[PDB]
């Protein structure tokens, strides 16, 4: 039936592997280029962010609208910040972030269900990007190389770590099987991430930009 392809390479029922064209990278270009990244990301709402935060924005809302989507940030920062030079693959980064952003939004308080994306929802969205790469740059090590998959391993070493990072899965075990959705004995970056992300978003999600944080001062 047809003939005509001639011939190629081969490969068994598993291909675990991928070809950027003989480029290769590891830990050392994914370091430079998320240095130069994470500085360009906020991650506090300081005062290089705010202004920052203003200027990403009016850069995709380049149409004048105020009420942006996903298909069009993703666009946005794909062919723009082009993310795809240090994760490769991004395409999904940024969908998971606009997505729950938007809904992790109003939860909280409540401005009505919608679709868009406002200033406000749009900070949280940067914040699961900010964090997303921290751990897989904070992954990576301690974890294995060519790999992506978690195990009891360092999960135990990261359920310590993570406390640092700022939040605090307190139960693990418990939640190693909540996450984990296949039902085969470890969970992905991706998946294990996202339930780090989502928290340190849902607990830091604390609106600053005033002077309301540690306490006043001693009494007696």
């Amino acid at each position: 039936m047809g003939c005509s392809g001639s011939k190629d390479t081969t490969n068994s029922k598993d291909g675990a592997a991928s070809k950027g064209g003989k480029d290769g990278k590891t830990t050392a270009d994914r370091k430079v280029a998320w240095e130069r990244i994470r500085c360009a990301i906020p991650r506090d709402k300081d005062a290089e962010s705010k202004s920052r935060r203003i200027e990403l924005f009016k850069q995709f809302d380049t149409n004048g609208t105020g009420k942006l989507g996903f298909r069009e940030v993703l666009d946005g920062c794909y062919g723009i910040l082009k993310l795809d030079e240090f994760t490769t693959h991004l395409p999904d980064i940024v969908q998971r972030a606009f997505d729950k952003a938007k809904d992790l939004g109003n939860k909280v308080k409540g401005v009505g269900e919608e679709d868009l994306v406002e200033f406000l929802e749009f900070r949280l969205m940067l914040c699961y990007i900010y964090d997303i790469f921290e751990l897989t740059v904070m992954f990576d090590t301690m974890d294995k190389d060519g790999s992506l998959l978690l195990e009891l391993q360092e999960f135990k070493e990261a359920l310590p770590k993570l406390k640092e990072w700022g939040v605090d899965i307190t139960d693990a075990t418990t939640v190693f099987n909540e996450i984990d959705t296949n039902g085969s004995g470890v969970v992905t970056f991706d998946e294990f991430s996202c339930w780090a992300v989502t928290k340190k978003l849902q607990v830091c999600g604390d609106p600053d930009g005033e002077e309301n944080g540690a306490n006043e001062g001693n009494l007696e």
